[PDB]
C-alpha cells in the first residue's frame, strides 16, 4: 500500500526528537500503514552504525517474535543499543559485548544462570523492608521541602538504593557508586556533555573487582557471595565478570526505574481520577501500567544472523531490527484502549521489560516493587502534589528520560 505519512528522512532513533517529545503519532502511523518499515539513515547519521538503516518494528507480536527467536536475532553482533553519538568508534560499541545484555548463547546462557542467583525472589524480597523505609523517608524529606524537582527529590534515589542494597555496598561508598552510575548515560544531552562513561565504567569495574576480592574473604548477606562462589561444576563470576555485571546493573536499574517513577507521576497528574483511585486502593497493578505508560527503554535492537521472514517482510542476514517498545506498548491489537491510563489493567502484557525470551529483564520484579513502594510513600506524604512546570526531556535515541520536573509537593 501507500508509504507512511512521515516527514522525509524521519529517523525514529533521532535524539533530537526525544529531547522534545515522544513521536507517538509517528509510531501510530507506522502501526497502521507500515508496521515493519525500513528506516533509512543517511551517511554518517546512523548513531554509530553504518549500514544504511534498520527495520522499525512497531507491533507487540513482532517484538515478541524477535525476542523469542534469539537464535536468529542476535544481541552480540551489533549490541542492543540502537543509537550513540554519530562518531562513536566501532571498538567502543564492541567493548559493550562484555556485559550480559550484549551476549548471545552460550556465553549469555552461562552468565544468566550464575547471575540468577542474585535475583531470586527471596533475594529481592529481602530488600522489601529497607526499601520501604527508604521510600517513606525520601517522600517525607521531599514533602518537607515544599516544592522542588520531583526527578531529583523523589525519583532518583530509591532505584540507586535498590542497586546498592542488592550488591551490599557500604553506605560510605554509595555516594561514589551513585556518581559512577549517573555518569553512564545521557552523554548526548548538552546537560551531560562532559560525562565520561568509559572512565566511569573503568572506575566501576576497579571498585567492583576490589569488592569481589574482599567479599570472597568474608561472605555477607548479599548476592555477591552467591555470584563469586563456584557451584558443583565450578561455575562462578570471575572478579572481572563481577565488575562487568556491576557496570551493567549500574546502568540497567538506575535511569530506567527513575523514569518510570517520574512518568508514572506525570500520568497521575494528567489523570486525576486514576490518582484518586490509587491513593484509595493502592493497587500494585499500577506498577505495570506505569511501566507500560513510561516505557523507559524506548527501543533495543537485534541483528539478523540469517535471512528471516517476519510478518511477511524479508529480513536479510546482517540487517538490524529495532524493537520500539514505545510503539508496542500502545498496540491497539493487544491492548483495550491503549491510550487510556488504567492502573487496574489486568492482565497487562506490556513489553516495557522486553519481549519474553532469553534477555527478559532480570530486575523486573525488583523494579515493580521499587515503583510500588515509592508511589505508596508519595501517596502517604504528598497526596496533593501538583506540577509547577513542564518536564524537561532527555536527548537520547533509545532512553525515554525526564531530566527535571518542578512540582509543588504542597499543592
Ligand atoms: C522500570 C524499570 C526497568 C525497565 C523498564 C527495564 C527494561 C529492560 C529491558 C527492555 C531489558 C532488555 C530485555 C530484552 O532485551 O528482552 C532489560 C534487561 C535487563 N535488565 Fe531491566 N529494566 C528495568 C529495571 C531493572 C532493574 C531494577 C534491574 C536490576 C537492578 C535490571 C536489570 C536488567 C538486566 C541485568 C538485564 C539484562 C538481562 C539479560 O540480558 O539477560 N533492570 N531491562
Ligand atoms: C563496558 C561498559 O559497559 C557499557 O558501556 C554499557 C553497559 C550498558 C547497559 C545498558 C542497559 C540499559 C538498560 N537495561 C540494561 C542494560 C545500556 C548501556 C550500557 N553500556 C553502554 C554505555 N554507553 C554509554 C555512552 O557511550 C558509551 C556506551
Amino acid at each position: 500500500g501507500p508509504s507512511p505519512n512521515l516527514p522525509p528522512g524521519f529517523d525514529f532513533t533521532d535524539p533530537a526528537i526525544y529531547a522534545e517529545r515522544l513521536p507517538v503519532a509517528e509510531f501510530a502511523e507506522l502501526r497502521s500503514a507500515a508496521p515493519i518499515w525500513w528506516n533509512g539513515q543517511d551517511p554518517g547519521k546512523g548513531g554509530g552504525f553504518h549500514d544504511g538503516g534498520f527495520w522499525a518494528i512497531t507491533k507487540l507480536n513482532d517484538v515478541k517474535e524477535i525476542s523469542r527467536h534469539s537464535d536468529v536475532f542476535s544481541s552480540y553482533e551489533n549490541g542492543v543499543i540502537p543509537r550513540f553519538k554519530n562518531d562513536i568508534a566501532r571498538e567502543d560499541i564492541e567493548v559493550q559485548r562484555f556485559v550480559m545484555l550484549n551476549m548471545d548463547a552460550p556465553h549469555h546462557t552461562r552468565l544468566r544462570k550464575i547471575i540468577s542467583r542474585g535475583f531470586t525472589p527471596r533475594a529481592v524480597g529481602r530488600l522489601h523492608d529497607e526499601l520501604q523505609e527508604r521510600a517513606q523517608k525520601i517522600a517525607a524529606e521531599a514533602a518537607a521541602a515544599g516544592s522542588g524537582d520531583f526527578v531529583e527529590q523523589v525519583s532518583c534515589e530509591l532505584p540507586l538504593q535498590a542497586i546498592a542494597g542488592l550488591l551490599g555496598v557500604p553506605q560510605e561508598d554509595r555516594g561514589k557508586l551513585f556518581h559512577w552510575s549517573n555518569e553512564m548515560t545521557g552523554n548526548e544531552d548538552p546537560e551531560y556533555a562532559h560525562i565520561d562513561p568509559k572512565a566511569s565504567s573503568a572506575e566501576l569495574i576497579g571498585y567492583a573487582m576490589k569488592m569481589a576480592e574482599e567479599k570472597a574473604k568474608n561472605p555477607a548477606d548479599d548476592i555477591v557471595t552467591q555470584l563469586i562462589q563456584a557451584d558443583i561444576d565450578g561455575e562462578k563470576l570471575s572478579d572481572d565478570e563481577f565488575g562487568f555485571f556491576v557496570v551493567m546493573l549500574a546502568v540497567a536499574g538506575n535511569e530506567t526505574t527513575r523514569n518510570s517513577i517520574t512518568q508514572g507521576m506525570m500520568a497521575f497528574a494528567e489523570h486525576p481520577d486514576q490518582w484518586e483511585l490509587y491513593k484509595k486502593v493502592r493497587p500494585e497493578t499500577a506498577a505495570d501500567e506505569i511501566v507500560r505508560w513510561a516505557t523507559p527503554v524506548t527501543a533495543f535492537q537485534r541483528t539478523a544472523l540469517r535471512d528471516y521472514e517476519l510478518s511477511g517482510v524479508q529480513i536479510k542476514k546482517g540487517q538490524r531490527v529495532v524493537m520500539f517498545y514505545r510503539s508496542a506498548n500502545f498496540d491497539e491489537e493487544v491492548f483495550q484502549d491503549p491510550f487510556t491510563f488504567n492502573i487496574l489493567r489486568n492482565p497487562n502484557p506490556h513489553v516495557g521489560f522486553g519481549g519474553t525470551g532469553a534477555h527478559y529483564c532480570i530486575g523486573a520484579n525488583l523494579a515493580r516493587m521499587t515503583i510500588n513502594l515509592i508511589f505508596n510513600a508519595v501517596a502517604d506524604h504528598m497526596p496533593d502534589l501538583k506540577p509547577i512546570s513542564a518536564p524537561e526531556r532527555l536527548r537520547s535515541g533509545w532512553l525515554n528520560g525526564i531530566k527535571h520536573w518542578q512540582v509543588d509537593y504542597t499543592g
